[PDB]
């Protein structure tokens, strides 16, 4: 038993991280087959972030303006390309540590494992959720850009995030591995800021199932609620609306605990209106919304 924010083993991504330098900027790149992926804002100087024309910037670079480094071994760029906000450096040698992989884009509310990297060297790994406003609450310092997020499906690595920037509230924004940003963020100097966020309702129910499976039961009650009534309360507390499909997704957890979803909803309603009265759930004094139903099933 026990329930803890858990990350995927990082070994299969660690062997793909390289270091990419272009001018006076260094960040991380992802090396798969004979291609290195990294944020395109590498080819832009700090003094020019205000008004970059990446088309022009890429026409004025040559293969030899990019220094790619895999540990001690230097990779030689034989082609360079720009897919949306991601740069593709074609190199002479296919990475021999290339795992089976896919490029997938995730939905707000899903989670993934971040491998924070500096100078091509992995430094830490931890789980994140895509906030409904398309930011993540990560931990990144200067040189972190090009770090990637991913899920592991039986030896197959699903890349879903590449880190591009840190918004002024201290949260983090990036793209998928096709270079398409999550949310209304652009890779240029602007006052851009995180929009208003909301609580991920289905996840909170997941985490309440996780708590009963771990012996925390003090919030259960005999009542059940209707889907529509629960949603009237949810919206009052800035919780995203719950759908029948979310209910169906929580089926496996409801059957393992024998508590119907709308029963747990009645429990969540009461928590929202009274708080916990000095108690805790799975060692926390707040309702946690960063575990998906699948994250719970996976630890039970």
């Amino acid at each position: 038993s026990g329930f803890r924010k858990m990350a995927f083993p990082s070994g299969k991504v660690e062997g793909c991280m390289v270091q990419v330098t272009c001018g006076t900027t260094t960040l991380n790149g992802l090396w798969l087959d004979d291609v290195v992926y990294c944020p395109r804002h590498v080819i832009c100087t700090s003094e020019d972030m205000l008004n970059p024309n990446y088309e022009d910037l890429l026409i004025r670079k040559s293969n030899h303006n990019f220094l790619v480094q895999a540990g001690n071994v230097q990779l030689r760029v034989i082609g360079h390309s720009m897919q949306n906000c991601v740069l593709k450096l074609k190199v002479d040698t296919a990475n021999p540590k290339t795992p089976k992989y896919k490029f997938v884009r995730i939905q707000p509310g899903q989670t993934f494992s971040v491998l924070a990297c500096y100078n091509g060297s992995p430094s830490g790994v931890y789980q994140c959720a895509m906030r409904p406003n398309f930011t993540i609450k990560g931990s990144f310092l200067n040189g972190s850009c090009g770090s990637v997020g991913f899920n592991i499906d039986y030896d197959c690595v699903s890349f879903c995030y590449m880190h591009h920037m840190e918004l002024p509230t201290g949260v983090h924004a990036g793209t998928d591995l096709e270079g398409n940003f999550y949310g209304p963020f652009v890779d240029r100097q602007t006052a851009q800021a995180a929009g208003t966020d909301t609580t991920i309702t289905v996840n909170v129910l997941a985490w309440l199932y996780a708590a009963v499976i771990n012996g925390d039961r003090w919030f259960l009650n005999r009542f059940t609620t209707t889907l529509n009534d629960f949603n009237l309360v949810a919206m009052k507390y800035n919780y995203e609306p719950l759908t029948q499909d979310h209910v169906d997704i929580l089926g496996p957890l409801s059957a393992q605990t024998g508590i119907a979803v709308l029963d747990m909803c009645a429990s969540l309603k009461e928590l929202l209106q009274n708080g916990m009265n000095g108690r805790t759930i799975l060692g926390s004094a707040l309702l946690e919304d960063e575990f998906t139903p699948f994250d719970v099933v996976r630890q039970c």
